[PDB]
């Protein structure tokens, strides 16, 4: 077990190659362990990379990258999750109340087409890349039918001849 | 390498101070390797904490906190993801069918304003924060246009006179 | 410290037990430390599993599983997250631009009832016959009110001439 500090990370076919100081430990270190979480920090950024030696052989040293210590989120009690490796306020939380995500902009899909924003507590859903079709038995807004089964009542006309509720939305 | 049990965890500027028993290995075993996933367990939990010493130096020790042994989910074949640290029901799964999130409630945004729930197969989308605005070339419920371009057919009045299709929704 | 390949993973009450190919080092091995992220690979998969021993005692030794490196994602600079352990294009990214999820299908809830798709930007939201109820001070589409507070102007009767706007959508 030994301790060194990160400078440079490069990609290859079978993992990531890093140079982590501690003298010129190696220009191209043996690939790093992922275990599910990985990131690509910028060149020469504060963070530390522990190296584990295969047996006692100095020829093999797997790194264990860690989030920068200035940027570790102080999670609340009985909570956990993952976070942006360079900021403590863009994270994902799985709690006893609800699956909580925090960020100033949300996106989904292959090409980030489905974009959702919660700016100022409002809702701005943007999917301008195509059509929007919803399936649901009976739709509301504030508990009032606004979907495919609503009808608009009429009122008195110029001749005073009252009318009834109009027909539902047209079918193409 | 050595194994230990968890006693108490408190936050710190550049890590997480933890007591791990083992005859009191240290009142604050400051280092806690953070590779993306972390949590703040309650005092005196069943989970087991391993300690790793920098080289052979017994002064420096790094902890590797683990999910409690008695609360580990049994994932299905060809699946993986992160889970609620203290329960096997609230989790996230990335599979060959769909990005699956399981929980009894859903919240988003900076202050959980955008709240979504899925109870008893139903859908309850709450955005009490404020206004809701959607951008899309269409809005079709069950495949029927109810968006900004729908229009209502009209029927005969008390005078027997038939009108034409209604105008689109009023524009502010 | 040693390094080996994965052979077969079996579930058990105390955790997940995996047998590796260290000359049959153990058919019923010490479990895989579950630091949040875990997965259940198919039998005889190519991935590689390390193994550490509690102290120098060879009787007990924990292993740490790694994502197979032929399916390792090459994250962009200033980015990180978790991925599908068997594919590099099914992942979640927490960036400095937006919380990004990539997948051909999206599901939520206890039983995947709330299903969302973003195929070709053609947003398709399916609730499996559920009751979609939305709460918001004002619902809009393309910047036009189509919610619970929209009204429809109408046309001129035949011998009845003009008339006022319609009533709001019918209540239940």
């Amino acid at each position: 077990f030994e301790r060194h500090v990160f400078r440079k990370l490069d990609h290859t076919d079978t993992g990531a190659i890093v140079t982590v100081e501690g003298s010129g430990t190696m220009d191209e270190d043996v690939p790093v362990i992922n275990s599910g979480y990985g990131f690509n920090p910028e060149d020469d950024e504060e963070l530390e990379v522990f190296l584990l030696s295969d047996g006692s052989d100095a020829s093999g040293k797997f790194g264990v990258m860690t989030i920068p210590r200035n940027k570790q989120r102080k999670w609340p009690k009985k909570t956990g999750g993952i976070q942006h490796p360079f900021n403590a306020d863009k994270f994902v939380q799985l709690d006893d109340d609800s699956i909580w995500l925090k960020d100033g902009k949300f996106t989904l899909g292959d090409n980030r087409s489905l974009s959702i924003t919660v700016e100022g507590n409002n809702v701005v859903i943007d999917t301008g890349g195509g059509e929007l079709d919803i399936r649901s038995s009976k739709l509301m807004h504030n508990g009032v039918n606004i979907g495919d089964s609503h009808v608009h009542p009429q009122q008195a006309d110029s001749d005073g001849d009252t009318e009834a509720d109009t027909d539902p939305p047209k079918r193409d």
